[PDB]
C-alpha cells in the first residue's frame, strides 16, 4: 500500500 501507500501506507498502513
Amino acid at each position: 500500500p501507500f501506507l498502513i
